[PDB]
């Protein structure tokens, strides 16, 4: 991987392996979703870092908000795909990073994705909002310029997600992660909530459809010692309303839409 | 990757992904084992696959018998690892696969395994002594004097594994995979079961060890509406372990396996 001649974003290609399909040989979601993520830290590594020696002081962290990916083709085992990414700030708010995916021997766009990065003390979990000083360590890699993935004024990746009601249509009970699903840092890893919230989706939409759009909202961690209930209802291609929740007491984790389309 | 000169192996180098590392920013054992079945898999495609037509006619596949893994350096998130991989007949027992592992700045051998493979019939699930016809149409890209990644007298990969007797020391129950541990065909991947045995070790040993070794038997396959209990009593500056993983309701066998960890 590398970054682009202007040093704004990075581009990176990966050849897609045998463990990282689905039963059509193309790469599941999940696999789609861990390439960005790699590309992402690629990039944050290839300009010094995604905390500044700021932020480690303060013992401040980014935390993902909100994942949007479409993908028009998924690749298939053993083909190339091409990866750029880049970061921009959204004021106080927060970050975005955008991804964009492409098909490295045509060149077409195939998929793309934006996520929504708020800053939170690592030990407290507060909020707080992103700081004048640490802001500025980050301007100088983020083009300037508004450069979106999803331009398209007030588009999915903007809309706002309503909470599932009980009874839900679908439900897979008792999902627990197990050490594969966490990170260096012993929590469990972004993906495996996209993972969680596809579990109550039913084998026959599986089947006959492929997944072209899903928005999740990340609310809350779930912890190595909680255990996950992933709801699903139909609201209609095939649309979904999905709520992810600790199975105990019920405190909502993520909730989130995806978009299937017939094959 | 590319079959090497003489065409009877194959190498690849793969870069260690930021998702593929533990607490020790190092591979996990389940990431090197996705690894290996990722440069078998390239091996097999590279010479026309791993069923040849005769076998596709019969419905007949070759299945996991017993993986054996032994690292000694654990790559670091970044570094680049190569892989070689090379395949040999056992007779009508079956086949094996063996893999080299490598820093690919240093040339240093940093972990190698063996696989034990069998013929099965694909509907049925009965297993079947390799006729000659089909045998004859491996042995081309295999090379034919013995080559090992184990050769030692009586090394570890070729040791029997007991039956873990009740009560376990350690347990975890009701493991179940979900979509992401199927692999194409929508059977679980085998490296799901390596990670469902180390689900019973404490988290103390891996906090202040590292495994070294790992020897792992398949007996039966865990379906999608299956439920898991993983099993481990410590056998034993080494720690030694005994597992067993077994359906939660009747408790049939699936695997049965051992682990080695030496203190950090
Ligand atoms: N914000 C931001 C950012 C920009 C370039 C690379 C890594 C980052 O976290
Ligand atoms: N997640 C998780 C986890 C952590 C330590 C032991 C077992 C587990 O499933
Ligand atoms: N047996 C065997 C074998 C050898 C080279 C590549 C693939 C194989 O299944
Ligand atoms: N394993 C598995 C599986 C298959 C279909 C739906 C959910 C699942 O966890």
């Amino acid at each position: 991987g590398s970054l682009t001649e202007d040093g704004l974003s990075y581009k990176e290609k990966f050849v897609v392996r045998s463990y990282e399909v689905g039963s059509n040989k193309t790469a599941t979601v999940e696999t789609i979703a861990n390439l960005l993520q790699e590309v992402g830290c690629n990039h944050a590594q290839s300009v010094g870092f995604a905390t500044t020696t700021t932020m480690r002081k303060l013992h401040l962290i980014w935390v993902t908000a909100r994942m949007h990916i479409e993908i028009y083709k998924y690749p298939a085992w053993g083909d190339v795909v091409e990866i750029e990414t880049w970061c921009q700030s959204e004021g106080r708010i927060g970050t975005r990073r955008d991804w964009i995916l492409k098909d490295s021997v045509t060149g077409e766009v195939t998929g793309r994705a934006t996520s929504k990065w708020v800053m939170m003390n690592q030990d407290t979990r507060r909020l707080q909002k992103v700081s004048d000083d640490v802001r500025d360590e980050y301007l100088v890699f983020c083009p300037q310029e508004p450069r979106l993935a999803f331009p398209e004024e007030n588009n999915r990746s903007l809309k706002k997600i309503p909470k599932l009601e009980d009874p839900a249509q679908y439900s897979m009970i008792g999902l627990k992660p197990r050490r594969a699903d966490l990170d260096m840092n012993q929590h469990v890893n972004n993906v495996t909530y996209i993972g969680w919230v596809l579990e109550s989706i039913p084998q026959e939409i599986v089947d006959t459809h492929e997944l072209q759009v899903i928005t999740l909202d990340y609310r809350r961690e779930c912890q190595q010692d909680d255990v996950v209930d992933s709801l699903t209802t139909t609201t209609s291609d095939s649309q979904f309303l999905h709520l992810l929740r600790l199975s105990g007491d019920g405190q909502e984790i993520n909730r989130g839409t995806t978009l299937w389309r017939k094959k």
